[PDB]
């Protein structure tokens, strides 16, 4: 029993992690093999940063430029190639510690786990949720540029995220690990706005059958829905558009439960109209929004 | 900027976890240097069903690995595991008890496998409010300071209102609670005052202030007002560790507490603090200048 916000364990993580440093900028890299991964920004002055040519940067930097650091070891760095914005330094030295990876590019509503790096040094690991608007809620300071976001099914370290920049509303926007930014941010210091957010509904659907699996069922009520219906009353609450794949997705928990997808898609648009008068669901006063179909599965059955 | 509930990194602990089965029993195990640690329920009269065993009733996995054990003593509610090898991945470790208010993190694990890893104070009832399924049995909690591992608790059980109870890695127990089948319930739990005046600090340092005041309240007035709403007293220790958040945001502790008189009075009125409409309390002081400074491991 029970139900937390869980992060993945982070020691496949911590064995990659390790400190870029060019010139007067420090941040941190993902070692995988001979190659450590970081955002090219560490190349860019605070200058730079308002109009950045990073071509004409890099073409000016030569591989002892970059310095390297693995715990209180200095890496020899022998090549260098941009990836969109990401920065691939070939090192002399393939990690020992490189788990079993993928690279993989998520879609807004998947949840991640972060691992908070600063010069190197892991600090903290917490669980996240891609926004629909493609920002994340973390927790970042400055020296965090470099951390990763990553999920682990089986043996397997999928990495999804690399940490570049924070909006002046304090959200965090970053790229896959082949540098492709998730929304439309630059590593740029543009005016740049994250985007009006939105509530991931198949997620909260997902939290509300984890409730009722754990045995709460207060918030549940004799009405259905059409999805039509349904979507019409979300929006009004800025609630993401529930599509047939979510419903199909939900198939699973329907069935544990006994209550149909369009069932507790009633009692959510109750719950949107009146509350939780004083109630709490899964010790939360509001609706949850950052766990998944998936994760909620893996928290709950086994 | 942001804040979010943040456990330390689990590696360090994850190389210590072990499998440990005896007849039809399976549950986790900590393997430091060449002993394993476990709850010793594995195996009431616990030194009759003890001294009936012998090492090699104990089967313990390390990965895909068997460790063969050589000898087993008993301390308090933990069963201590001599195995053959020492454990090469044994990180420069302690054993701490805990007081509660005081948070942790906890590395949830099932056959020998950690599965997830999240953070959690220990409630002033002597519960933690985990996520724990069977199985679960023998996971531990720790703080990570510089280099070293405190370990401060081992699960043991799950409570019927499904909160969760253990022992201090030297086997005794937080609360009145015993490793047996019997009626236990979980005391009366009240709100831990020091850790919801922290989060209050870092909602003020993140850019939230509304909640804010002119006013100053004395601690017996503030004590008289928390009693009521099932809030631990505010101590003068308290209001001492909460001195450096009170220096850098410029708002006296019993200022900070007229604040907080007036969310127990009349609610938050539709408005959140730091994403929350409740009031956290699973934030230390010192979580909060680790993680609004950025301290690493
Ligand atoms: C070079 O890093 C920038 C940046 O957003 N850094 C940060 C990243 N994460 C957390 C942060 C927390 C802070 F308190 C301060 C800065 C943070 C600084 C501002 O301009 C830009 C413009 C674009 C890009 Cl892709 C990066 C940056
Ligand atoms: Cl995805």
């Amino acid at each position: 029993s029970g139900f937390r916000k869980m992060a993945f364990p982070s020691g496949k993580v911590e064995g990659c992690m390790v400190q870029v440093t060019c010139g007067t900028t420090t941040l941190n890299g993902l070692w995988l093999d001979d190659v450590v991964y970081c955002p090219r920004h560490v190349i860019c002055t605070s200058e730079d940063m308002l109009n950045p040519n990073y071509e004409d940067l890099l073409i000016r930097k030569s591989n002892h430029n970059f310095l390297v650091q693995a715990g209180n070891v200095q890496l020899r760095v022998i090549g260098h190639s941009m990836q969109n914005c990401v920065l691939k330094l070939k090192v002399d030295t393939a990690n020992p510690k490189t788990p079993k990876y993928k690279f993989v590019r998520i879609q807004p509503g998947q949840t991640f786990s972060v691992l908070a790096c600063y010069n190197g040094s892991p600090s903290g690991v917490y669980q996240c949720a891609m926004r629909p608007n493609f920002t994340i809620k973390g927790s970042f300071l400055n020296g965090s540029c470099g951390s990763v976001g990553f999920n682990i099914d089986y043996d397997c370290v999928s990495f999804c995220y690399m940490h570049h920049m924070e909006l002046p509303t304090g959200v965090h926007a970053g790229t896959d690990l082949e540098g492709n930014f998730y929304g439309p941010f630059v590593d740029r210091q543009t005016a740049q706005a994250a985007g009006t957010d939105t509530t991931i509904t198949v997620n909260v659907l997902a939290w509300l059958y984890a409730a009722v699996i754990n045995g709460d069922r207060w918030f549940l009520n004799r009405f259905t829905t059409t999805l039509n219906d349904f979507n019409l009353v979300a929006m009004k609450y800025n609630y993401e558009p529930l599509t047939q794949d979510h419903v199909d997705i939900l198939g699973p928990l329907s069935a544990q439960t006994g209550i149909a997808v369009l069932d507790m898609c009633a009692s959510l648009k109750e719950l949107l109209q009146n509350g939780m008068n004083g109630r709490t669901i899964l010790g939360s006063a509001l609706l949850e929004d950052e766990f998944t179909p998936f994760d909620v599965v893996r928290q709950c059955s086994g």
